[PDB]
């Protein structure tokens, strides 16, 4: 129709190097989530969007179109409540640092609800996720965690992108859609250009505090290896920094035994570095999730700078409360199943 | 397969704004036509390719690949035999100059097998196009002039070129696979800065002769009322120069008089400005005929010189031979039915 006309009309301002407007792109990413657009246009504007560069504007928009069709809770009422997500980066499996994290996250005081998709790593630590929607906000209220599976009805974009095989506008929505209401963000990125865009991103979004991150090696969240690029979003204002882990007392390892083969090899890590007595593997895993889970800390708003966030994340870690916290929240569960 | 792989291996290329080579593109181009690459994938090499820039390996690969899965005629062995061709320009509905080029080639003593797609036109005239290969072979080797309908089994481009609705490279395809293997070439095209690369791309197509032509006022002709641009290949040369029509003592005219609502009133125009007593309406299309029409002449080798060529032309459109052509093509294909 004249919608089948608005999709015509932005290709060929793409092919001219002109952005969309978040008037136009609202339309254009609603048609195509509502079956309004083809396939063929589908992997044009994809690609279309990709080579021009897309725009601040051209990604809030977007983001605003599927969050508004994303089933939603409401738990913005909670104090320090935070989500740490990531577009993926060059993969190369490390263990689930997130995943982790989280627990660590919860076990210092503050809220996560880890918007998500690894599942099969948590059923298997005896954690039930066959959970309704409220089920899941009684796990974020009572336990400070709560997983968010899965998440779409993005059944339109999925071929094109498997099809196309290539990075598009898609690989950037998936984590800015927080179903829970969330305001304060740890993102991870592909690219080092990517982490103010997406910052800027967030503010337009109404975020709070976020820090948007691509280490150095290659990975969507901080690493232990190498040195990480952040984009920081704090108090309306957008800035940007570079942090080495020597920055908070943690000093750099390399990546050696940090690479899972499996699902249960990832638990296993996981238990030894967030138990009380570790491993030489444990020891540099429990570092490595006390630079992320100490980003959560921080912009939960729990910790007041980076550096505390981590000694407190280190604190919890070695402490061992997190590894409870997953025992924990296994109970939990269960009985929520009966 | 390794089919779909190298799709995607190409699109990816194509973000990173690398040219396919030759041999890929053949293989791409061979997929697409093949039913071996998706809707999506399509729009993505239509839309990346566009944005990129098509280079002349390209485009050569992939004519190559359309004309090789193409139905051929060969007349070859003929000597000045010509094709007249246009992506189309901004159209604009002139009334049909190089159908009227046609009779007036073919009158002068140069042959042309015209590969098309007027049709309404021809029949509208008496002309019998019901015909099979051969009876069009016919036509070409007796009458100097044959109608190569139609042209494809380009089915697979239809609709992802309908959906996406921008110029694409494969505007730029359809006109470059003559079927009766001809070499030498009046070839519109819409845009100057397309002329040039076109004209490498008839080099590497192994062509004799060819003017690639784009005028000021957007036609994808020689324009009475403008300037035309022109690439020409000639003796593995290929230049670039401008045209007016008063360099070959024709007064630039508007166009007024020479758009034309229907086939019926272009067949009209047609036959006025081809006859012996002309309008002054006729008198201009005959002028813009003759700027045309003398192009292929001179590309035949009929003509050595481009302003020869229009002088051959403009005794054959005002002596009124082309008309008498048009009604013995008529009588023949009449024949060629019982």
């Amino acid at each position: 129709p004249a919608l089948r006309a608005n999709i015509q009309q932005a290709l060929n301002h793409i092919t001219k190097n002109i952005h969309l407007t978040q008037a136009q792109m609202e339309d254009v990413m609603r048609s195509i989530m509502q079956g309004n657009a083809t396939e063929a246009q589908i992997g044009a504007l994809m690609m279309g969007l990709r080579m021009k560069g897309e725009s601040i504007d051209e990604i809030t928009a977007a983001a605003r179109v599927m969050r508004e069709l994303a089933i939603k809770i409401d738990v913005s009422d909670i104090q320090y409540l935070v989500d740490i997500v990531g577009t993926g980066g060059d993969g190369q499996n490390l263990f689930n640092v997130s995943t982790a994290s989280s627990f660590v996250i919860a076990a210092a005081g503050a809220t996560i609800a880890k918007h998500g998709n690894s599942s099969d790593l948590l059923e298997q630590a005896g954690i039930n996720l066959d959970l309704d929607m409220q089920q899941t906000e009684r796990c974020i209220r009572e336990m400070g965690v709560g997983f968010l599976f899965a998440p779409k009805a993005m059944k339109y974009a999925v071929g094109p992108r498997r099809e196309l095989g290539i990075r598009s506008i898609f690989n950037l929505l998936g984590p800015l859609t927080n179903p829970a209401g969330v305001k304060r963000f740890v993102i991870g990125v592909f690219s080092d250009e990517l982490c103010r865009p997406i910052a800027e991103v967030m503010k337009q979004l109404g975020a709070e505090h976020v820090m948007v991150v691509h280490s150095k090696d290659g990975l969507d969240e901080i690493s232990l290896a190498s040195q990480t690029y952040i984009a920081e979003l704090k108090n309306g204002e957008v800035t940007e920094w570079v942090l080495n882990p020597e920055d908070v007392n943690i000093p750099s390892q390399t990546l050696s035994g940090l690479i899972v083969e499996d699902s249960n090899a990832s638990l296993k890590l996981i238990k030894d570095a967030l138990g009380r007595k570790k491993s030489d593997i444990g020891e540099k895993a429990a570092n490595m999730i006390a630079l992320n889970a100490g980003a959560g800390i921080y912009v939960s708003g729990l910790a007041t700078s980076y550096k505390q966030g981590v000694a407190l994340a280190h604190d919890i870690i070695y402490g061992g409360q997190a590894l409870e916290k997953m025992s924990i929240l296994s109970e939990f569960t269960k009985a929520l199943k009966e």
